[PDB]
């Protein structure tokens, strides 16, 4: 398998991400992100709302 990730986790993550009007949003999403680490890695790499997209190749 080149993509041995759990779709059940991803689909459940979608549910959780879309409903933020609850204390569960922060807790559950992060835990689900841990279940599908590749997506967690992407989110962490973006640093949420911090702008770390600064590479010394921009003019």
């Amino acid at each position: 398998p080149n993509r041995s990730i759990s779709p059940s986790a991803l689909q459940d993550l979608l549910r959780t991400l879309k409903s933020p009007s609850s204390p569960q949003q922060q807790q559950q999403v992060l835990n689900i992100l841990k279940s599908n680490p590749q997506l967690m890695a992407a989110f962490i790499k973006q640093r949420t709302a911090k702008y770390v997209a600064n590479q010394p190749g921009m003019q």
